[PDB]
């Protein structure tokens, strides 16, 4: 699956370098992505994914199950 996180405002390079650093420790092996307001995971499974779109759950988010 893909996860995406969309940061808004003024704040939102440093939220995205936030949620970045603390994705990068929960998986390790996820590859993770950045361009821009945007975050992307690859390589997360389905549950997961949801697991930490409910964990960051003010930040948009969408994911890809395929």
């Amino acid at each position: 699956a893909v996860v995406r996180f969309v940061f808004r405002g003024d704040l939102a390079e440093l939220m995205l370098r936030a949620v970045k650093d603390h994705l990068k420790k929960e998986g390790p092996h996820w590859n993770i992505t950045s361009r821009g307001n945007e975050l992307v995971v690859r390589g997360i499974h389905e549950s997961d994914a949801k697991r930490i779109q409910k964990e960051f759950p003010s930040v948009q988010s969408t994911i890809q199950a395929a």
